[PDB]
């Protein structure tokens, strides 16, 4: 056989002549003739009302997509009987969904589709507000992680089934139209929802992007309805809403970044923030700073204030928020100006300096019980939830050490003639630690700042990225070192110094320790080529040894640092589009840290009816949330008009009704 | 609970079934449907022309984005 011979394998039963003759009398608009063939098929002939195309297309199918309501009440005047027909006019968007509702095998939608679910999927205001008017249901999914007979059973019995449903049930619930049409409080459905789906992306591998595209839709909802907002009475009511910005405080918790991080959000925020401060932003740079060292030079004096007359003007001014900001951002200056002042030794206990050190510790004890107080409310995961909080941590635990350390010193205890583990030595060394990272900790002072701060939010962001590459770089890197070790060891010679780090450098792979650190410091050129040669003239162990060297190199060079600077480019260029909507996130997080009325004072000084209020208070939310519905509601609807633009159904709507008024102009003569 | 019972929170106002057909008389663009409906809306009748849809289409603005310059002239005169 040199030739294909091509046959139908799936074959149907097909249509009669009379039948399909029919079939484009639906298609064309021959109102005549369908009322011609159902008169001719209420007796007994070859014609059935419920004839069934081998596309699955039913007379009444074909009828709904032409979008003819006079054929859809046509066949359902005759009984044709309507299967799935209602949730085709669902998806067609189609006005005959009225008739299809008052009237009393192939599908093309999963069995765990409903009409609800369907007009739900679809969008459309008209169809879900009448499906309500009329009455519906969506089933209630559980948990995100729940373990309950039914969920087991099902997913038992069909995985695929349960997944997609489960899929359908929260692609319903996360429309805008029906959180807009069936939610008490949609600003709080809405955060609740992007939670719940982030949850389920996260626990669900599989359909992962589908919950993630749901999450931000829902997040995307939230920002287009406070889009709405005309008035600074109705955002002042909406975000001081709590069933003091309750509302802001949760689109916080639930990482809201697109309701916050808005133009009125963010006026409000710098309302708050510059308190009584008529035209501060309108003022040229020199005189900001200028006053802002003033005001950093004054922070004792306005701390003894406030801790003596919080009700005086002076001992208000600090009440402000943003010149409490610049008063911590003083203090923790002043402390790093300490710690300065103290890195610039034959005693074995080290009391402490007599002016230095001495009035250092109050801000380490201050650090200290700050932490145990932003630890005691709130919680522990949004401790951890925050890196600079496990810095300051770390910062606080080495001071303790140092602490700890200093005073066993003093109360146990030339320099050159010490162990090497003395507590002086190590306290030392722990304290100049601890000044690392609290010289480190400035860069987090840098979201206030309108220019440093996205680019310091997207640097701290891509570092879950860099410990990736690390992770795989030390696997490399253990890997060589395991070999090398395992070559060089036989040739370790006992020489004042041992190691790489003298002008000789020598036995730089005879131990394990010491591998790793010549290959981690080979990154930067720092070992020389002669750590490869033994003392014995074994050519063939140094080579090779040499070339393990030279491989390690061209990897951990050539190839994973480009491989490295290749995916800083791609999550640069990926974050960058972002920038601005994390970085106004992270400023009002730090501005809503500063707002609040406890912890007013410094580091240094830190240690020294109703139920007519709240119907008056739901009954103003609920007025503002109907505005701002109606608003949204009008604007999504002359926004879906306009930027959908024409497919080919609307074409073959505009020819299937020029068709129907030809043949209406043909019948009337 | 097994099922979430959805219902409309915002109830605002319905309208008649005259209404309803005066409105979607305005929105098929037939002249002689509209014109007799705003008959009967001289008359002081339970079709009135200040009627507003829940979604906040009142006849005129349906005429509007209708482009029906002669249903705005129709509508204007009453
Ligand atoms: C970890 C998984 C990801 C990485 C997977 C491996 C990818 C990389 C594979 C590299 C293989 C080793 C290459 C040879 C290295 C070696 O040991 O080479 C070592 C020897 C040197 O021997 P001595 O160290 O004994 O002097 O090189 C030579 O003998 C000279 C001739 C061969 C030179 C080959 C060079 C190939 C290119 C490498 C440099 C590219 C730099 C480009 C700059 C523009
Ligand atoms: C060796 C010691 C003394 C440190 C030396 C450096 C500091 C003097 C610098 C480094 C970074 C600076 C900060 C960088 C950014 C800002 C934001 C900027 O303030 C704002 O933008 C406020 C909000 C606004 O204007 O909208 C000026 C103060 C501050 C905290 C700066 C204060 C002074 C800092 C801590
Ligand atoms: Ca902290
Ligand atoms: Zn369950």
């Amino acid at each position: 056989r040199d030739r294909i011979p091509l046959r139908i394998v799936r074959a149907e039963s097909e249509l009669s002549p009379s039948e399909k003759a029919y079939l484009n009398a639906v298609e064309k608009g021959d109102y005549a003739s369908v009322k011609k063939s159902l008169e001719e098929a209420e007796i007994y002939f070859k014609i059935n009302i419920n004839c069934i195309d081998p596309l699955g297309r039913t007379a009444l199918l074909i009828a709904i997509e032409n979008e003819n309501l006079e054929l859809i009440e046509l066949l359902l005047s005759f009984n044709v009987y309507v299967g799935d027909a209602l949730l085709h006019a669902i998806r067609k968007e189609v006005v005959g969904a009225v008739e299809l509702l008052l009237n009393h095998q192939f599908s093309e939608f999963t069995p765990d589709i409903t009409p609800i679910i369907l007009a739900a999927h679809t969008n459309n205001y008209e169809i879900i507000k009448l499906l309500v008017q009329k009455g519906v249901s969506v089933p209630r999914p559980h948990e995100v992680r729940c373990n309950c007979v039914e969920c087991v059973s099902s997913s038992d019995v069909d995985s695929l089934r349960h997944s997609r449903s489960r899929l359908n049930i929260y692609k319903a619930l996360a429309s805008p139209s029906l959180i807009a049409l069936s939610s008490e409080d949609p600003f709080l459905t809405a955060f609740q929802l992007s939670w719940e789906l982030q949850e389920l992306s996260k626990v669900e591998n599989e359909f992962k992007s589908e919950y993630e595209e749901l999450s931000r839709q829902c997040k995307q909802f939230a920002k287009d309805l406070l889009d709405q907002t005309r008035s600074s009475r109705e955002l002042e009511i909406i975000l001081n809403y709590r069933d003091d910005l309750a509302r802001l405080k949760l689109a916080i918790k639930y990482r809201q970044k697109e309701f916050v991080a808005q133009p009125n959000c963010q006026q409000l925020l710098a309302s708050r923030w510059y308190d009584e401060f008529p035209g501060w932003r309108r003022r040229h740079w020199a005189v900001k700073m200028v006053t802002c060292f003033i005001i950093g030079l004054l922070f004792p004096v306005f701390s003894v204030c406030y801790l003596i007359a919080p009700k005086s003007p002076l001992g208000l001014f600090i009440r402000k928020p943003f010149i409490k900001f610049i008063c911590h951002t003083a203090s923790y200056l002043t402390f790093l100006f300490l710690l300065l002042l103290a890195s610039q030794d034959l005693n074995r206990q080290g009391p402490p300096p007599t002016i230095v050190e001495w009035m250092i510790l109050p801000w380490v004890l201050g650090f200290i019980w700050g932490e145990i107080k932003q630890m005691w409310d709130g919680g522990l995961q949004d401790y951890i939830h925050d890196w600079w909080n496990l810095m300051d941590f770390v910062m606080n635990s080495l001071y303790l050490a140092t602490i700890s350390l200093k005073i066993v010193a003093f109360v146990k205890y030339p320099r050159e003639s010490w162990d090497m583990w003395h507590p002086t030595l190590v306290a030392e060394a722990l304290f100049a630690i601890a000044n690392i990272f609290s010289s480190l900790r400035l860069i987090s002072l840098f979201t206030a700042n309108s220019h440093l701060g996205p680019l310091q939010i997207s640097l701290g962001r891509m570092l879950l990225d860099i410990l990736k590459f690390l992770f795989i770089y030390c696997l490399v890197l253990l890997a060589f070192a395991n070999g090398l070790n395992q070559l060089y060891f036989y040739y370790e010679e006992t020489l004042t110094c041992k190691g790489i780090r003298c002008e000789k450098q020598n036995n730089a792979f005879s131990t394990l320790f010491e591998t790793l650190q010549s290959l981690f410091w080979s990154i930067f050129g720092l070992i020389n080529l002669y750590v490869t040669n033994v003392k014995a003239q074994h050519e063939f162990t140094e080579f090779v040894g040499a070339t393990m060297f030279g491989t390690y190199n061209v990897i951990s060079l050539v190839v994973l640092l480009n491989m490295l600077i290749a995916m800083m480019n791609n999550s640069y260029q990926l974050i960058a589009d972002h920038a601005d909507i994390e970085w106004k996130f992270a400023r009002t997080k730090l501005w809503m840290s500063y707002f609040e009325e406890g912890g007013t004072l410094p580091t240094p000084f830190n240690v020294i009816r109703r139920a007519a209020d709240n119907l008056r208070r739901h009954h103003q939310y609920q007025e503002v949330m109907r505005n701002l519905v109606k608003r949204y509601v009008a604007a999504m609807i002359r926004d879906a008009k306009t930027e959908e633009g024409l497919t080919e159904e609307n074409f073959k709507e505009l020819k299937q009704d020029i068709s129907s008024f030809r043949f209406e102009v043909l019948g009337l003569l």
